[PDB]
């Protein structure tokens, strides 16, 4: 009879629970018993329990005189039970009077049953196992078995297991799962202390014992449910979801932000691919430059942009897939060629379709370079090697023609010559072109624009000298102008000739002539009327200086030159028949005495004289 | 006796002319004769005569009365002309007296030879002779022959020459030749009117006669000597030598200017040609630059003036050697090496230094371009080909070997690419001189600085990225990070990190956190003091943030974050039991509408619910 010992032991723990149950509600209205199985005798207890439990009014006798007035108080409380889904045909108000033990505790477990855990019953499954589901389900990934309301409670580990599924803010769980005393202890302070669960269940006598009472556990549980189950539970649940959805949310706003952003990136770099190959390299240089100034502003410009954009995006896909990895949740995959593996490739590829266009610019540039060196080169090449071979055919006097047909071929050969004039302002052009271009080195040709114009410039002034004296030596015989002399005359007269017209302006010709000092009439109150009359008397119409004219006048000029003799004649009437001239005869002749000066100057002196026999020698 | 005729027509002549000519000078004192056969006989006239050619006081009686008067007159008028030198020892006053013909003609003629030519004598040579070698020597250029004083002055184109030979502006001389009467006519008129020589001679008894008489010829040319050898014909002299001194003088002054400006114009050119010479075609673009420069300054200035300087010289030499082919006199030659042939030369020569100058300079320009093409071309293409070779490495995943040693590896081949770096600047530098020199076309690369810039920075971020994911591979067991997922945590850090140091500032940190929103405190007048605390919390210290304190926090908040099987939990008791969530329920539990939008947006619908297990599902 051992196991009468046990037994026993359960009921002292069970009425210990039992009694720690029914005065808990009884708190609430000031009310309190010591034990369940002999302060329900008088019936006021159990009726009064029933009314804060039930929340209806019974007004039974507080102080019953007689064992029929006890027996009467149960009746009105056993008519409160049974109307709630109870059964109580075995037990009769004499016996709960009489405070029978089994009977007594087996109507406190009724009660309990109705008012803590009833709920549970699912077709097919009593209060008792419904809770043990209810059990079971919240213990999944526990190391705890739940088979039982004795063994598997012992441990105490379960009752962790019930706190920390629930609310894992107040006993954590890892440091659980050695000491029975200690995880005990703990539950039952957190559930007294937070849940507002009064310590039921006593911790010494469920770790002394080998398998506590059943029904005592059950108890604590169902109160455990009831907390648990509270409107409080349900509210600290929804703040729970709340933080969790509200982080999806906000990443909901991170993949949308990318997905707008990704999408924009890959259109805009698409974009300029369009445009870069798109361009055509120009052959014009100004053209040229301004393609690849093009791609510069695209490379100091968006370029920049699109490698900063890709890689803020590879950031914020990163960022994004952290967050889901830290929430237990599945990976973002962005849409099929939105990746960011995707997005670089893109970046890529504007940068070789960069490369691409620079390159071919390049190669235009070089050309077009080229193109323009040679625009100036090659025609003054043909222009340098043209005017020197006639230079060369002026040069040339191995001829053995007759005159007037050198001077025919003269003129003819000069024609052609002349006709280059007009090449001369293109090439001008052509390289003051390369030096817009910016071009410092020729390598095509040494040869310059102004080398070009004065070689012509001279060649032609050289053809129009060799006609000219060649014409003179034809016309000696007929006008008596030594060839040699009229060169003099066109050379002069050509070089005052200010436009290349050879004819002399009015002010043209004053110039030419006072260069000379012909007009020995100056200052005097500008006096140059007489210029007005030798104008007019040069030109015989003429309105310009004809080159006859001027050359007729020269002749005119020179013949009023004394010949040697002639010459020897003024000096005899000077000296009066001595050669030799006296200072006094020319003072006494009334000469200058600068004339004087130079007569000394000039002339080898004979004694008291001056010879004038070498001058006159001819 | 024809011989007879002659010599009476003669006498006729003789004492017409000889009449003529004493009253020439008697006219000078109101006085005058009509026959020197006649009027001389009575002694007066000649005495007067006398007197005023001698210049001295004879008082003679005016009136002789008898023969001893008119005797006695002629002893003191004989007695002046003994004085002088004359012979009179054969003539007596007695005939002269009587009238006697030969006698009177023959002591008229004496007078005249001492009155009038008696200065020709010359030890040898008569009055006569003496004044025919004066005619002789004044008529050598004319076709005339002077023999005798009757026969060549018949002729009168003697009378002609020795008035055009003295003074040509009076009767000019080529319109004469023909006619005897004409050439005589004009000649007698000429001395007549512009000479104040009386018309001595007749001009039709000369021309009539077979020879004209010899004395009475002579009469008129010593008459002519006097009038030429004048005082005035002197100053005449005087001024026609003036004339042609002068014009000589002013010519010196030509031919001085010229030298001193020729030879300045052969030194010029002189120092320009050694300056030429001289010049050293530079390595450095800036400065051949500056050296092409140079030339230009010369071809547009000096260049240009010494062109212009040698044309007006080959002018004026040009120029004064007409003048003194006009003169009759000999050419100007001018001093060896300074005719402007030679003058010529030497610009031919400056003009030779110019082109092989800039020629030499062309090539300098020309090879120092492509240098400085090819100062940034080798080592970009050097470079652009190292960043590739390591970009292939951590490219490369063939490897077999242990991933500590793959770590170590690559870590040891991260120096290596990021000691380059340091050669990126100067590269910078290379290309930046390329533009400066106005280059737009390589040729010889294609590659570009930011290229390489941007390559080089994107494989050294490919390293760094490796190397962490490689080595939280090697990490997992360890820390329980997805490797995944540090990169992600890496990606995010290293972005936000503004300078490289791998560590974030307190400003810095904030927008990372900022960014994923995980500072949920926002504006409240700017309470953000909780982070002050937070930045703390996460920096032990550690002023800075730690990539492995950073990496501490987010598996902290990570931790925060409920499995799927607690989510369940969550949901169960918000439910109370049923998969399928009402909106009721969640509006029960308190949760915001956005919460309850997501849920019904985020989870597939079951009857009157939203059923969560595919959330679960894992
Ligand atoms: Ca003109
Ligand atoms: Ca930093």
């Amino acid at each position: 009879m051992a196991d009468s010992e046990l037994v026993a032991q359960w009921e002292k723990v069970q009425i210990k629970t039992f009694t720690k149950w029914v005065n808990m509600h009884l708190a609430k209205k000031g009310r309190k018993i010591n034990d369940v199985t002999t302060d329900f005798k008088n019936g006021v207890e159990l009726c009064a329990l029933l009314e804060i439990i039930g929340e209806t009014t019974i007004k039974c006798v507080t102080n019953p005189k007689m064992r029929i007035q006890m027996t009467e108080n149960l009746d009105k409380a056993l008519r409160f039970i049974q109307s709630r889904d109870v059964k109580l045909t075995g037990i009769g108000p004499t016996d709960i009077v009489d405070g029978n033990v089994k009977l007594t505790l087996g109507l406190v477990w009724t009660l309990i049953l109705r008012f803590a855990i009833s709920e549970l019953s699912a077709e097919g499954l009593s209060a008792k196992q419904g809770l043990l589901l209810w059990c079971q389900k919240k213990c999944e990934p526990y190391p705890v078995k739940v088979e039982n309301f004795s063994e598997s409670f012992k441990d105490g580990k379960v009752f962790c297991a019930l706190i920390h599924r629930h609310r894992p803010d107040l006993l954590d769980w890892e440091t659980v799962g050695e000491d029975d005393r200690a995880n005990l202890e703990k539950a039952f302070d957190v559930a007294e202390k937070e849940l507002g669960i009064p310590k039921l269940l006593d911790v010494d006598d469920i770790v002394n014992m080998p398998r506590p009472d059943e029904r005592s556990v059950m108890t604590y549980v169902a109160a455990l449910y009831k907390v648990f189950s509270s409107n409080d539970q349900v509210e600290k649940a929804g703040k729970r979801a709340g933080n969790f959805l509200d982080l999806l949310r906000a990443t909901e706003g991170m993949v949308h932000d990318y997905e707008q952003r990704a999408q924009a990136l890959k259109e805009n770099i698409e974009a300029a691919i369009n445009k870069m190959n798109g361009v055509e390299p120009s052959d014009e240089y100004h053209q040229v430059k301004e393609q690849i100034n093009e791609t510069k502003n695209y490379r100091k410009g968006d370029k920049r942009a699109f490698i900063k954009e890709q890689g803020d995006l590879a950031t914020l896909f990163g960022q994004i897939n952290s967050k889901l990895r830290g929430m237990k949740r599945p990976v973002y995959v962005a849409p099929e060629g939105l990746d960011p593996k995707s997005l670089e490739g893109y970046i890529a590829n504007i940068s070789e379709a960069e490369r691409a266009l620079r390159s071919k610019l390049n190669t235009a540039m070089r050309n077009c370079l080229i193109a323009l060196r040679k625009a100036f080169a090659d025609p003054a090449n043909a222009t340098d090697a043209k005017i020197n071979e006639y230079r060369t055919f002026v040069t040339d006097e191995t001829s053995e023609a007759p005159l007037e047909e050198q001077v025919a071929t003269l003129k003819a050969k000069l024609e052609e010559l002349k006709q280059v004039e007009a090449q001369l302002p293109p090439i001008e052009e052509a390289e003051k072109a390369c030096g817009d271009a910016n071009i410092e080195d020729n390598e095509y040709t040494d040869v310059s624009f102004d080398d070009l114009q004065f070689n012509y410039e001279q060649t032609v002034s050289m053809f129009e000298k060799k006609i000219v004296y060649i014409e003179a030596q034809i016309n000696e015989a007929s006008s008596g102008v030594t060839a040699e002399q009229m060169q003099e005359f066109k050379q002069s007269f050509d070089a005052f000739d200010g436009n290349h017209d050879g004819i002399l302006d009015k002010l043209e010709f004053r110039s030419c002539l006072s260069s000379m000092g012909l007009i020995d009439i100056d200052f005097t109150g500008g006096e140059d009327a007489q210029y007005d009359a030798i104008y007019n008397n040069v030109t015989k119409g003429e309105n310009g200086v004809s080159f006859d004219n001027y050359v007729q006048y020269m002749k005119e000029k020179n013949d009023e030159n004394p010949s040697p003799e002639q010459l020897n004649e003024i000096f005899s009437t000077i000296a009066a028949g001595k050669d030799s001239i006296t200072e006094t005869d020319m003072q006494k002749a009334g000469m200058s005495a600068e004339q004087i000066e130079y007569v000394k100057a000039n002339l080898p002196q004979k004694g008291d004289g001056y010879d004038y026999a070498a001058w006159v020698k001819t």
